């Protein structure tokens, strides 16, 4: 009668509580880790740190760096060069009564943009989704709330704030309060150099931050979408009245790059796939059930896919519910095969029902999840990238399944001295990305046998799919089969299916009791 199957969650944990088991070291400033924050944590929220800002190929151009030109045309035709931040100012405190004024004051510092910019997603959700009492709300509350806090950046970012390039193993900590700044800059497209849709240009290889691509979109999913972000600035803007609302902690961004030091040869493994503490449950979910464990998002190799535009599956859905994500666009090169982005002390802000274009905002989420020594809400996300296959069988190549083997690894990597928590994961570039399901899960329980984690699998409605997982845990456990084992059988399936779901686990039953002779 119950949902899950094999080893509990109590179990899962070791029997221990929840969260005695940490994801990632605390916080301290060093040579491979920068804060944009004083320590230790004395007042909240915390104090900013104050260096030298940086308007360089290595670091955040922001918005409000000195070095930010921008022309202006003006009435008579002439030309003014200025100062891009002072012009930004001057645009929004202006008085912004409709969704045209917004758009025109934002065009204003972006003139680039003007005929092929329009914000249909916001005039829709202001003028036809909103009564008029809400869109009054909106122009004579939140908005005002938004542009105060955009144009407290130069308060609230005092240090140069890194990029997170490529082959480099870095992490970044910032406070919430920081990234509702930027995520209000976002939000007001004020973000420099990160617009154009030029093949080969400076910031071609990072994510958009600013958010018009979202606001060009269409569909419910994306006024959803859009709700969770309006309902989070509500949430962390300071009111009238005060700021005590403000949130208090930090949040701790790390990207991880595997050197070929630390590829494993999967013919050598010789871990026992049952002693992989195995809980595998078709209710639930990762960000509910999964607490205190390494949470995966199903990620795009740019960090949030299409949160801003269109998208609005496992990855996306996250980064609204929980939009202190969001600013890992703003400074995350893509993915390479071998690295992993790890983010801990997201609040989640949001409720919601649904999935893809029945995706909604449900209502206020008031977060209680404990603040480790750092500060941070401990709520640990990696972002591991899947292969998408426009064809199926591709994704049993030898190659491409052990690309996925190492993208998991460098995700589920540890890397301290304390022991790991389990990985909460689930159909991990499956669906409608091409992934196999059935394989998919193997490979994640091979990662995790090779590293010692528990993995808390969720299929996510899909009692089918739990039991035949399960059984095949099973299977493993009593014939004591190994890691180096199993991929020997997955390669023999490789060459099978060059030839020409359910199947890839009738050919193991088929090469395991061949093995039982
Ligand atoms: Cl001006
Ligand atoms: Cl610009």
């Amino acid at each position: 009668d119950d949902s899950w199957r094999g080893v509990s969650m109590e179990a899962i944990h070791r029997n221990r509580q929840p969260f005695e088991l940490e994801n990632l070291p605390p916080v301290t400033a060093g040579n491979l880790h920068r804060v944009m924050y004083q320590l230790p944590i004395r007042e909240t929220p915390p104090r900013p740190y104050k260096s030298p800002g940086k308007w360089d190929s290595e670091h955040v151009r922001l918005p409000c760096a000195p070095e930010s030109k921008y022309p202006r045309e003006n009435p008579d035709g002439s030309t003014t060069i200025d100062f891009r931040w002072e012009m930004i100012e001057r645009a929004l405190l202006q008085p912004i009564k409709t969704c045209e004024e917004l758009q025109a004051a934002i065009i204003s510092y972006n003139t680039t943009y003007r005929d092929q910019w329009h914000f249909r997603a916001l005039h829709q959700l202001l003028d036809e989704e909103l009564d008029e009492s809400e869109t009054r709300v909106f122009f004579e509350d939140l908005l005002p709330r938004i542009i105060r806090l955009a144009l407290r950046l130069p308060d609230l970012i005092q240090s140069p704030v890194p990029l997170l390039k490529h082959h480099k193993n870095a992490s970044l900590s910032l406070s919430q309060q920081q990234i509702s700044c930027l995520l209000a800059n976002a939000f007001l497209c004020t973000f420099p150099r990160r617009n154009t849709l030029k093949r080969k240009s400076e910031y071609s290889t990072f994510p958009d931050i600013n958010f018009n691509r979202l606001y060009q979109s269409t569909g419910p999913a994306v006024l959803e979408k859009l709700k969770c972000i309006m309902h989070y600035f509500r949430r962390v803007c300071p009111t009238e009245r005060d700021a005590s609302n403000v949130p208090t902690g930090v949040v701790t961004f790390v990207r991880r790059s595997g050197l070929p030091e630390h590829l494993i040869d999967w013919s050598q493994s010789a871990a026992p796939l049952g002693d992989v503490p195995l809980h595998v449950d078709a209710e639930g979910t990762i960000e509910d059930e999964g607490i205190g464990l390494l949470q995966v998002d199903f990620a795009n190799k740019y960090l949030g896919g299409g949160v801003l535009g269109h998208g609005c599956v496992q990855e996306e859905i996250r980064f609204v519910i929980c939009p202190e994500l969001l600013v890992g666009k703003l400074f995350t090169e893509c993915l390479r095969p071998f690295e992993a982005l790890v983010m801990l002390g997201a609040e989640r802000y949001s409720n919601y029902t649904g999935y893809a274009g029945s995706f909604e905002w449900s209502g206020n989420f008031e977060d209680s999840t404990p603040r480790d020594s750092s500060g941070r809400r401990q709520t640990a996300i990696v972002a591991i990238d899947a292969l998408h296959f426009a064809q199926s069988h591709h994704q049993y190549r030898e190659d491409l399944m052990e690309r996925e083997l190492n993208k998991a690894y460098i995700g589920f990597v540890h890397w301290m001295v304390t022991p790991p928590p389990g990985v909460a994961t689930g159909n991990w570039g499956c669906g409608a990305f091409g992934g196999d399901s059935y394989l998919k899960a193997l490979l994640q329980l091979m990662v995790c046998a090779q590293l010692g984690r528990p993995l808390a699998y969720y299929t996510f409605g899909n009692v089918e799919f739990r039991d035949d997982f399960h059984e095949m845990w099973l299977l493993f456990r009593n014939d004591g089969t190994t890691v180096q084992q199993l991929w020997s059988i997955l390669r023999s399936y490789s060459r099978l299916i060059k030839e020409k779901n359910k199947a890839s686990k009738k050919k193991l039953y088929d090469f395991i009791k061949e093995e039982l002779k």
